[PDB]
């Protein structure tokens, strides 16, 4: 994929015209991987980190050498600076044009000032000095994007020459070392703590000429305004320290508010996942309280910070008007005169060093800081303790030979028991090695010893040649099969169908659509654990090395697959290998060659498989232990009223900010019309404090109402979307997954909340900059307004055109950021794998693979970004020259005053423009955020919770249940679950029912509590379901869970979410389940905190609160739904004991999966995937053969059927003949 960069000219790279071509592409099609450029040789990965490691290690041997630390920013300054020097000779030469155009501005005003119309001379050097002006403005707009790529390069050089360093490391980390670190903080120094190095280098230059501009520019003002300078610059020196106020107070506002945030994010959590439970229990008002308290008290900080964030913003608006008013105050007032070039000229000089000071040394600061610090971070890695390369081995015969002698030695070496014990025992070519021990035996540590990985610490170890290795757990990296299988070796047709008919694979290759070449992600989330244990040892067979080191292969595998395995691939195919083998099934001994015992680390006994039979110590014996989204954003923060209001104030504090200029202005042109008689100062102070007031209050005034009404448009978003979520009906919540759910209360109104509001207020502010630029332009020259059609329909088009690629190339550069990071993790989770095999010089041309494929696309994403800046200066510069020649050839009708505004403005345009763009692009981003929180906003509704036809409260009276030919579907247009159920349930009387697994035994509760309101009738004391609100029917019917649920809070809030008993009551239930006791000893006696779904409560114990629960409601139809299936015996029988002799007079419908618990049952529902085949007394079930209770019984056994049926007699009896 051939780079055009290489070839291009000097003047077809000042203006990125050699990437013309992609944006063509990328107007018609969409970009994939195949239309990005390959990048230029000196910028791999390979070469990037080979020379800063070169660097890297001559320091280290440098300080070594010298006794004291090696610095990694010595080694980063050693490489780069004798080319960020050069950018700095640039940006010298830019900084100086930044300083200078002003002087030209006032020699420009300086021909007005000075008029005479016959004068051809001084025309011709206004000319002169308007061709330098723009020959200024074309060295800031367009040679800056040609130098500042290269800004961006550099620092994209260092973050990938970092890269590449690190993971040439982290592949060979001891595992002393491996042990202090994880595999976390080996992703966080690569995926943030690198990612530095690309911002800083774009102000690191900031730090000499940021300083020295500001001494040149007061120098200059020093020339001009004389000591008044001071005054103004005396200014701009507080813009830092406070600018660093508004910084240890926001983020002392916003780490104050994550502590609400996430608690309302964490309890969303809970009632997302547990939502069937907190409807069929009627309880979600309990948590409309919770989450509506918590985002009051969320919103009073996000308001707070935004009034902060308000004030910030419109104090930069109005520092330029403070400190050009408090210079030409002080000016004024010493006795000097306000002339129009000196004031024009000493706007100009202010703006510059404003911009300055106030953004881009204090950034440079920030980002040189921050980086410092993730160098020190590197700094540490590249320094814990490696792997001493496995040195010369011992010259011997050529023998593939494996002995150890005395070997004894620790993972950690505080160990008492050592991890191994004197070891001594060695293995040939062909004799598969076995060992059989418990658990914590050591194979593990025996074959890590092999490898290297266990370092002696007494003996030796002789291993001699290639080995392949298989380790405990199945690694598999990121790629497909056959690249795994491989494992970088060239491919080799019947060696791999070899390997894959041993393998037995061809079901499993099968089973994925590509056969063998389906692609495998990381963890193998495309395979399972045989398949990926079977594609490991594949790739361990085909790898053909001298040794075998075989771990717990067959353990989580089926019978045949591992017989097969072991038999024709490890005893047949390896009968000519090296091997070594952790065991634990028996019945693989017989074919071992030799076993050993190992026990507490030491030898028990060494012998084939006759042998160990002869000793009689049984092996078993020791292996025991759009625009709409815009209206409707801005519509819930405030009436129109209001936004007629926000524009009226955005307008006048644009208006007076640029009145001021204009009064300024005005007070030269009357100064010069003059005569001694003096100017008035008294009025021209007066109406000059009056404007700079008006602009500093209505920066203010407009700043706060942007945001306030903005944090209340989000306010109402989110108290809507969650009250229309609370709704939803529970089809909603099994369509969506929790995370995608719960991922806009979250993120999506992390937006909208404290971002979207000062995006869209920076962007409004930047645009009035530029519409008050352009209108004092057109209004001073009205023709103007000719020329400036042609650029801003050039604009349309090109910001057109542009972010149709510009958005391909921004996840372009997204989702190919991610594979590296998915490399590092996997290479250190299988690192003892990787380094098994001798080939890791093969994972490093991998890893630069796979990040000279995103180095690829950041290489886009920087060009295709100064293409277009590129291009909009050269708008913006047209406009500059248009002003500064358009006002003189037509110098006869203008005066000094009009030609200084409208020419200082159109100087202040440089950047405003731009910075304006970018952020109406990020507007534009930021705002699929409100087209969520909107989606979400207007879900389907469920039937309300209250009707108008309230239920008498008796009712439900006795629990006499009617089915009236039921047809439940969970969806409309699913299949039918339940077809024309018709059945009566007589008070009190206890029911089961039974079925197979989804032939509509879990319906009839959804049914029941209308979870989805089904087809047909069910009445309840005479009154139907459907006619009654839904509140007034969950309410009335308690039910016994599955799996029950703790919720976060007090154990009186389970147990009485709206505070409906007393404290004795509760006491009282809890000791019905004798969970009393087990309560009355922690910390809280009721108000203990706990975890999520009581992690330290057992499962029998939330059974037992639901069950409390339910005995506290006390309503007279209850219902059990799968009662245990793990439950210790104990548990189980207290439960079920409960059950009965709790609720003697309570309707009961049991819904079990096993018939000891219904036999009892008086009366007994079949269904047959979903049709009521059989509802009548167990026994009398069992009496027909052909029933399907008594089918299902026969299933179960004989003794237990005989068991089972003699209980239903004997109930029967019991019941219906006293």
């Amino acid at each position: 994929k051939p780079n055009p960069l290489q070839d291009a000219n000097l003047c077809s790279r000042v203006f990125f015209w050699w990437l013309n071509p992609l944006f063509k592409i990328g107007h018609k099609r969409r970009l994939e991987e195949d239309d990005m450029y390959s990048v230029l040789p000196e910028d791999r990965s390979q070469h990037l980190g080979e020379e800063l490691q070169g660097f890297w290690d001559k320091e280290v041997l440098r300080a070594e050498n010298d006794a004291q630390k090696p610095s990694l920013t010595r080694a980063i300054i050693k490489c780069y600076w004798k080319s960020y020097l050069v950018l700095g000779i640039f940006t010298l030469i830019e900084e100086s044009a930044k300083v200078i155009q002003p002087i030209f501005l006032g020699k420009i005003i300086n021909y007005f000032e000075n008029y005479d119309p016959m004068d051809s001379v001084a025309l011709n050097t206004a000319y002169a000095y308007a061709t330098v002006l723009t020959f200024c403005t074309l060295i800031l707009a367009i040679l800056h994007h040609l130098y500042f790529y290269h800004v961006q390069c550099a620092g994209m050089r260092l973050r990938v020459a970092m890269c590449h360093m690190i993971y040439r490391k982290a592949l060979r980390l001891s595992n002393m070392a491996m042990g202090k670190t994880t595999t976390g903080q080996i992703v966080n120094l690569l995926s943030n703590d690198v990612n530095k190095f690309d911002q800083v280098t774009v102000f690191l230059h900031f730090l000499w000429a940021g300083p020295l501009q500001a001494i040149a520019v007061t120098a200059l003002l020093w020339m001009e305004i004389g000591i008044s300078c001071l005054a103004g610059m005396a200014v701009l020196i507080i813009l830092l320290p406070l600018q660093s106020c508004f910084g240890k107070l926001f983020s002392s506002l916003r780490s104050k508010t994550a502590t609400f945030t996430d608690a309302r994010i964490r309890t969303m959590n809970e009632v997302i996942t547990g939502i069937r439970i907190i409807k069929m229990y009627a309880w979600e008002k309990s948590f409309s309280n919770l989450i509506t308290n918590l985002r009051k008290k969320e919103i009073s900080k996000i308001l707070r910070s935004s009034c902060l964030r308000g004030m910030n913003l419109a104090s930069f608006f109005s520092a330029s008007k403070i400190i050009v008013f408090v210079t030409f105050t002080t000016y004024v007032l010493l006795g000097s005169v306000i002339t129009a070039s000196r004031v024009f000229v000493a706007v100009t000089l202010y703006g510059a060093v404003r911009l300055t000071v106030t953004l881009f040394f204090p950034s440079a600061i920030e980002r040189v800081s921050e980086a410092i610090v993730s160098i020190r971070r590197i700094q540490t890695f590249l320094l814990l303790d490696e792997i001493s390369q496995r040195n010369r081995q011992l010259p011997s015969d050529g023998k593939k030979m494996v002995h150890v002698q005395d070997f004894t030695a620790f993972w950690d070496k505080a160990s008492e028991t050592p991890t191994l014990q004197g070891l001594s025992f060695t293995v040939r070519p062909g004799e598969l090695l076995a060992v059989v021990g418990p658990v914590g035996a050591g194979k593990s540590s025996l074959l890590s010893a092999v490898l290297g990985e266990l370092a002696p610490s007494h003996g030796l170890v002789s291993v001699h040649g290639r080995i392949a290795y298989v380790s405990q757990q199945p690694w598999v990296f990121s790629g497909t099969l056959r690249s795994n299988i491989l494992f970088g070796k060239k491919y080799e047709k019947e060696r791999y169908e070899k390997v894959i008919k041993a393998c037995a694979l061809k079901k499993d290759l099968q089973l994925l659509e590509d056969g063998d070449l389906t692609v495998i992600g990381d963890r193998g989330t495309t395979l399972s654990g045989g398949q990926k244990a079977r594609v490991n040892l594949a790739r361990a067979v085909y790898q053909d090395a001298d040794i075998y080191l075989l771990d717990d292969p067959l353990s989580a595998v089926d019978a045949e697959v591992s017989r097969h395995l072991f038999e024709l691939c490890i005893c047949q195919i390896l009968h000519e290998k090296i091997t070594i083998l952790v065991t634990h099934q028996l019945q693989y001994l017989k074919a071992a060659s030799q076993i050993l015992i190992l026990k507490d680390g030491k030898m028990v006994q060494k012998g084939t498989y006759t042998e160990f039979l002869k000793s009689g110590i049984d092996f078993g014996s020791l292996l025991k232990k759009g625009f709409q989204a815009y209206k409707n954003y801005f519509r819930a923060g405030a009436h129109w009223i209001v936004f007629i209001f926000l524009i009226l104030l955005n307008t006048a504090a644009q208006v007076a900010y640029v009145l001021q200029d204009w009064w300024l202005s005005y007070w030269a042109n009357k100064q010069s019309m003059l005569n001694t008689e003096k100017l008035d100062l008294n009025w021209y102070l007066g109406i000059y404090s009056g404007l700079t007031v008006a602009t500093v209050l209505f920066g203010i005034a407009r700043s706060l109402l942007v945001f306030y009404v903005l944090v209340n448009s989000s306010q109402t978003l989110h108290n809507k979307m969650f009250e229309s979520i609370l709704k939803a009906p529970v089809l909603f919540f099994d369509r969506n997954p929790i995370g995608r759910i719960l991922n806009r209360f979250s993120k999506d109104i992390g937006h909208l909340d404290d971002l979207l509001p000062l995006t869209f207020l920076d962007f409004i502010q930047t645009l009035l900059q530029v519409v008050g630029v352009v209108s004092v332009a057109v209004a001073v020259i009205p023709w103007i307004a000719i020329p400036l059609v042609p650029l801003g329909i050039i604009f349309i088009f090109l910001r057109r055109y542009f972010l149709e690629t510009s958005r391909d190339v921004k996840r372009l550069e997204s989702t190919t950021r991610s594979p590296v990071f998915s490399h590092l993790s996997s290479s250190l989770q299988g690192l003892w794998t990787i380094r098994a095999y001798k080939a890791e010089e093969r994972c490093q041309e991998l890893f630069d693979a796979h990040q000279d494929l995103h180095s690829e696309a950041w290489f886009l994403f920087l060009t295709t970004s100064r293409w277009f800046a590129v291009r909009l200066d050269a708008i913006c510069a047209m406009f500059v020259i248009i002003v500064a020649f358009g006002s003189l050839i037509l110098a006869k009708t203008l005066d000094a005053g009009q030609v200084g505004l409208a020419l200082s403005y159109a100087l202040t345009l440089m950047g405003m423009f731009q910075w304006c763009v970018r952020q109406s692009a990020e507007v534009e981003n930021m705002m699929i955020s409100v087209e969520r929180v909107i989606e979400y906003t207007d879900l389907e509704k469920e039937a309300p919770w209250e009707y108008q036809k309230r239920p008498p409260p008796a009712w439900p009276h006795e629990g006499v249940i009617i089915f009236d030919n039921v047809n439940f579907m969970y969806s409309p247009g699913g299949p039918l679950v339940l077809k024309h159920l018709t059945a009566l349930i007589k008070s009190q009387e206890k029911v089961g029912i039974v079925g197979r697994t989804g032939a509509g035994k879990s319906s009839l509760i959804s049914a029941l509590f209308r979870l989805s309101e089904p087809e047909g009738k069910i009445w309840i004391d005479k009154i139907l379901t459907t006619e009654i609100g839904l509140h007034d029917l969950r309410k009335k019917m308690s039910i016994i869970p599955q799996e029950p649920v703790l919720f976060t809070g007090t154990m009186r809030k389970n147990l009485d979410p709206f505070n409906e008993h007393t404290d004795e009551e509760l006491w009282n239930a809890l000791q019905e389940v004798q969970l009393k006791e087990t309560i009355e000893d922690l910390p809280g006696k009721m108000d203990t905190e706990l975890a999520e779904s009581g992690s330290n409560f057992s499962v029998g114990q939330r059974q037992l609160v639901c069950l409390a629960r339910a005995i506290l409601r006390k309503n007279q139809i209850l219902i059990i739904d799968e009662a245990t299936a793990n439950v210790d015996p104990r548990t189980d029988e207290l439960i079920q004991k409960k059950i009965r002799e709790k609720f003697a007079h309570c309707t009961v419908l049991t819904i079990a999966h096993r018939l000891n618990t219904i036999i009892d049952s008086d009366k007994i529902m079949v269904l047959d995937s979903g049709r009521l085949k059989e509802y009548d007394e167990p026994y009398v079930l069992l009496q027909n053969k052909e029933s399907l209770f008594y089918k299902m019984v026969q299933q179960l056994g004989k003794a237990e059927a005989a068991a089972l049926t003699e209980t239903a007699k004997q109930v029967y009896f019991k019941r219906n003949y006293p």
